[PDB]
């Protein structure tokens, strides 16, 4: 972003290593048994003895802090994202939901596409002037570099590892956005030769021509290669590029500032299933007989206009965290109920470049077996929508509660309910108030989280205890996220000294081969946050076969939640873990309403 602003933000520290291995250790109390505590407690304090091994690492991570903008940055991109070989659909790249749109016909599709393309050409404005608001967080200044990686990028299949093409400060900037319809692509401009962004009228024509170039599906889903195993993806993008056409097809795709699909109609289903299906359309697009063709899952950014009025979007994860997108949203949406000026005349525009593709019988054979990779991904994921109506943060509030802990916390009530015990529990805490600051982790599941769960459920114990202790495990874990935020929490710290072991050459220490470090990274609970104006919600696979992906969109007076899970695990299901979630916030709020506080 803005030199001057990046420049006088503070750089991530690397905390202390008796302090990130004290809270290691507090963390682990409520997921292990005495006997790993008592284990791990031992190496631990060998590895962080004078002269020992941590100290040697703690050593060299300080001296990568000294030689880097970002001691983590790099490390955290690789093994996060450009290392991880799954499929970005489902396991990495999020999806969104946005509110439903009023358009009952063709013309209205076209018409929110039009104008949510020109209300993304607007906040790119300030992105290319470096004029973009500066945020804040916990009271201080946070960084932008996020908003400079997702227009006009796009990831990049690796036969070893992936990587990211950033055109948006090229000799030449892309002009122009790709449009998906039908499995076809094209490539259109957004700007005029002058320099200036094309009204949304001007788009609307345009979209016109590129809806009428593609009125069947006839044409090999190619982008749906984008969906498998990024190995397979690398070798069959390898081979796809090499006609000329195809690599000028994939090029403007890769350049393009972002993509907008014109989705096609889906079989009307049960009103009790429809959210899912729209959460299953814009994280995955449904299937190989549905949407999950008309996409490509490497661009950062893809924007989803469904038939029904249904919309959304799905995000490359490399690029960035959910709030810079949805700052993105918000804006968007809001620009799209601006009413619309004294419409002007538009002179002839050109005709829309048809991306073509030159299918083989080697690339056929990778479509389909794209189709049957995306088939079993789908078949397997569990998903549920919960819109918790019943109260949003002013609850929480009113008790001088932290809305998220309160959210936090109820998890952890919904979990222990039904499994009886704890579990390692991930949410998503931002860095950015440090130069290019991405995220840490804040473990919801601790040793006052744990006493309010099992004092919640013994009918043993005074309502009025466990009210104390409900507002304990709120505050600990408000006090987690301070910390997290401010750089003091210690998973990435913990995960930097283990990378450090690998680059000195040293021999793996024991304490991150301990089966206490394996049980606390398995997260059977992954979880994030994502504030919004716009009342949307966003949603994830789970990132353990046994676990689950939630995350929730905090408003005022409700929650959007989004739960998900895999069916080839039968210890888990979506559904209930939503119904229990649910309940679990309304017992906590009932409690604190059966004992006020004020007199
Ligand atoms: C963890 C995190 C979400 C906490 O955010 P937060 O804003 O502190 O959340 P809280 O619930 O504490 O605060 C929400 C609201 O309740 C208020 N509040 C908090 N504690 C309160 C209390 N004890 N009494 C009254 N009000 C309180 C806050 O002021 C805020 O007010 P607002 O509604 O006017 O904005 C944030 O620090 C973070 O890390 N966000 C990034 C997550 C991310 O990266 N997500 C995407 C991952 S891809
Ligand atoms: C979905 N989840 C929590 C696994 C990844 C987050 O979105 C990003 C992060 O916390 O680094």
């Amino acid at each position: 972003s803005h030199m001057a602003h990046q420049d006088a933000l503070p750089r991530l520290p690397v905390p202390p290593l008796q302090q990130s291995l004290d809270y290691y250790l507090k963390a682990l109390q409520p997921i292990v048994s005495e006997e790993e505590w008592a284990h791990t407690k031992q190496l631990v304090d060998e590895f962080q003895t004078s002269g020992g091994v941590g100290e040697r690492l703690q050593k060299g991570l300080e001296r990568r802090a000294k030689k880097m903008e970002n001691w983590l940055s790099e490390w955290w991109l690789k093994t996060a994202y450009l290392q991880f070989r799954q499929p970005v659909v489902i396991y990495s790249s999020p999806g969104v939901i946005l509110p439903k749109q009023d358009f009952v016909d063709l013309q209205g599709q076209l018409r929110f596409a039009a104008k949510l393309i020109e209300g993304v050409l607007d906040f790119k404005s300030m992105i290319d002037n470096e004029t973009l608001p500066v945020e804040f967080l916990g009271g201080q200044p946070l960084c932008m570099n996020q908003y400079y990686q997702i227009l006009s990028s796009c990831r990049v299949p690796g036969p070893k590892q992936d990587s990211v093409v950033n055109f948006l400060k090229s000799k030449r900037p892309p002009t122009h956005i790709t449009v998906v319809h039908n499995y076809q692509f094209f490539e259109l401009d957004v700007y005029h030769s002058d320099g200036t962004p094309l009204t949304s009228d001007q788009i609307f024509v345009q979209l016109e021509k590129i809806w009428n170039s593609s009125l069947q599906s006839n044409k090999e889903p190619v982008g749906i290669l984008t969906s498998n195993h990024r190995n397979t993806w690398a070798k069959a993008y390898n081979n796809l590029i090499k006609d000329k056409v195809n690599r000028e097809s994939v090029n403007s795709i890769q350049k393009s500032i972002f993509t907008v699909c014109l989705d096609k109609q889906v079989p009307r289903v049960s009103d009790d299933v429809y959210r899912n299906h729209v959460a299953g359309q814009m994280l995955h697009g449904g299937g190989s007989k549905f949407n999950s063709g008309n996409r490509w899952f490497d661009k950062t950014l893809q924007f989803i206009v469904a038939e029904d009025g249904s919309c959304g979007m799905v995000y490359e994860h490399a690029a960035a965290e959910g709030p810079p997108i949805v700052a993105l949203v918000d804006h968007v949406m809001e620009y799209t109920k601006k009413p619309e000026l004294v419409r002007s005349p538009m002179v002839p525009l050109p005709m829309p470049k048809k991306l073509r593709f030159n299918i083989t019988p080697e690339i056929k054979n990778d479509i389909e077996k794209a189709k049957q990779n995306l088939s079993i991904m789908i078949q397997d994921l569990d998903i549920m929508m919960l819109t918790f109506h019943h109260f949003g943060k002013d609850f929480p509030k009113s008790e001088k509660l932290s809305p998220d802990a309160f959210i936090q916390v109820a998890l952890q009530l919904a979990y222990y309910r039904i499994y009886g015990q704890a579990c390692a529990t991930y949410e998503s805490a931002s860095l950015r108030m440090f130069h290019l600051g991405r995220t840490d982790t804040i473990r919801s599941a601790s040793i006052d989280s744990l006493a309010f769960v099992k004092g919640m459920g013994d009918s043993t114990v005074p309502e009025q205890q466990k009210v104390e202790l409900l507002r304990k495990a709120v505050q600990a874990h408000r006090a987690y996220t301070d910390r997290a935020i401010r750089g003091e929490a210690f998973d990435r710290h913990l995960l930097g000294l283990k990378l450090q072991a690998i680059e000195d050459l040293v021999s793996m220490p024991d304490i991150f081969m301990d089966t206490s470090y394996a049980i606390a990274m398995h997260f059977n609970l992954s979880t994030s946050q994502v504030p919004a104006k716009t009342d949307c919600v966003m949603f994830f696979g789970p990132v353990v076969p046994d676990g689950y992906g939630i995350c929730y969109n905090p408003m005022e007076a409700h929650i959007n939640f989004s739960v998900s899970a895999y069916n080839s695990c039968a210890e888990t299901n979506a559904a209930r873990m939503a119904h229990y979630l649910e309940k679990a916030l309304l017992d906590m709020r009932t409690l604190l309403q059966n004992h006020p506080r004020a007199k």
